């Protein structure tokens, strides 16, 4: 059993955004958009409401580019992400209660205040590669096992 979640990158030629989390899951850490698919809508229907109440974009085309599970030991739950890129969207991004949106410089990644497992897939992000990745933590700092693998289809 797993659950659905999203998690969105607008990437552009020399800058992607993230949002630092301030409250609930990964509070602290920047990231991309994202959160829980609902019953009724699609994944990526999802990640363009999320992206919409985290930031207040929107977007025209959203991207695949990768799949990572999560397994958290004593969780009985994977986490299965869906993470999905653009480069052009709609609006200057805005201060929620869940995220604060920054632009960052490709060079200036801000990886030591990221969840652990991005210093090993966001590289691929940036190639623009697709992947799958999997990664096992004991609790949110600790990864226990990973695979992370380059994939033709997403
Ligand atoms: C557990 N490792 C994670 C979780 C994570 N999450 C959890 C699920 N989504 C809401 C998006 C944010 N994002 C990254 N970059 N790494």
């Amino acid at each position: 059993a797993s659950r659905l979640y999203t998690l969105v990158l607008v990437l552009q030629p020399q800058r992607v955004l993230l949002g630092m989390k301030k409250r609930g899951f990964g509070a602290g850490r920047w990231n991309g958009f994202g959160g829980k698919v609902q019953e009724g809508e699609t994944i990526e229907d999802g990640a363009r409401r999320e992206l919409q109440e985290e930031s207040g974009l929107t977007v025209d085309a959203l991207h695949k580019v990768g799949q990572i599970v999560f397994e958290f030991v004593g969780e009985p739950e994977l986490m299965d992400v869906h993470v999905f890129c653009t480069d052009s969207i709609q609006g200057t991004p805005v201060e929620s209660d869940e995220m604060r949106p920054c632009w960052f410089q490709l060079d200036q990644i801000p990886f030591k205040d990221m969840w652990p497992d991005d210093s090993y897939w966001f590289p691929l992000l940036l190639q623009k590669k697709k992947f799958h990745g999997y990664f096992k933590f004991q609790g949110q700092d600790t990864i226990l096992d990973y695979t992370l693998r380059e994939v033709d289809t997403v």
